[PDB]
């Protein structure tokens, strides 16, 4: 039976203080998009040049960016959403270059401009605005609990004492480190090995976005999502820092997919097992 690689028991530490969720830099807002085509199409032009747009994500995401396995294809809503800016800049969605990437390196491939964009469920944060920057928000998630349907667990304290998994390089680690007494915290490359690692009963709950959660549950109907939102998780392109103009751009495609049904087909194809669609996150811009 398949072991993921990389799954690691953690030191038990004290709980973070509860206020370590805390996000008063306003981090959703970002930059209002370009007024004019031709400011846009400036600020794309080194793209462009290079023939493909090249995003970071994986393919081991289940609804995000994963392969079909009809069709042998990469999709899922990320790759949608990459695809939606790859047709403002070239016309067709279909300029796309994938640099694969793990939870863990979405902000270190931006510093190092190995990606133009990251969209890999990444939550906007003021501590990674301090080293990334974001788009607008694109889609609102919570963090919650899966469990199988036979655990009592149903709420955030009976997480306690019994073992936890979570990828590493993720917000939803640091939400488990504020459960007290902690959880037995088990960490692993991705949410699809926490999803073996419940299946060979080496843990016994994963928590993460609730949309995440859902892909894991679409693998896996003995499992169920449980519990209260622990924590928002609004998600944003990620960008490097510095290439503002490109902030611009990406957010003048989310204008563009939330006001003309883009984003609303995208929830109902890739996310309706959550539920009804909800309007299009309202965007929130500095300027
Ligand atoms: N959205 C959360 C969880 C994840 O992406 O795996 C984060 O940004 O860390």
């Amino acid at each position: 039976l398949p072991t993921p690689v990389g799954m690691e028991i953690m030191p038990p530490q004290p709980p973070l203080p509860p206020d370590s969720s805390s996000q008063d830099c306003d981090p959703t807002a970002s930059l209002r998009p370009f007024a004019t085509k031709a400011e846009a199409d400036a600020a794309v032009a080194d793209i462009r040049a290079r023939g493909r747009l090249i995003v970071g994500l994986d393919i081991g995401s289940n609804l995000f960016s994963f392969r079909d396995p009809i069709t042998g294809e990469i999709t899922g809503f990320d790759v949608d959403i990459a695809g939606e800016v790859a047709r403002d800049i070239f016309g067709v969605p279909s300029h796309v270059e994938y640099r694969i990437l793990s939870a863990a390196e979405r902000v270190t491939a931006l510093q190092k401009s190995q990606v133009d964009i990251v969209v890999k469920t990444m939550s906007i944060t003021c501590e990674r605005r301090k080293l990334v920057n974001f788009s607008t928000v694109y889609l609102d998630a919570n963090q919650r609990i899966l469990a199988p349907r036979d655990s009592p667990i149903t709420k955030v304290s009976d997480l306690s004492g019994k073992r936890v998994c979570v990828a590493r390089g993720t917000t939803s680690l640091r939400r488990i480190r504020e459960i007290a007494p902690p959880p037995v915290i088990v960490s692993v490359v991705n949410w699809a090995d926490c999803l073996v690692a419940l299946q060979q009963r080496e843990i016994d709950a994963v928590s993460t976005d609730d949309t995440i959660l859902a892909g894991l549950v679409e693998e896996d109907p003995y499992l169920h999502i449980v519990g209260p939102d622990m924590a928002d998780q609004p998600y944003g392109v990620g960008i490097n820092l510095d290439n503002t103009g490109l902030v611009r751009f990406v957010n003048g495609t989310l204008e563009r997919i939330r006001n003309d049904g883009t984003w609303n087909t995208l929830y109902r194809k890739w996310l309706t097992v959550l539920g009804p669609a909800p309007a299009p996150p309202t965007p929130r811009y500095v300027d």
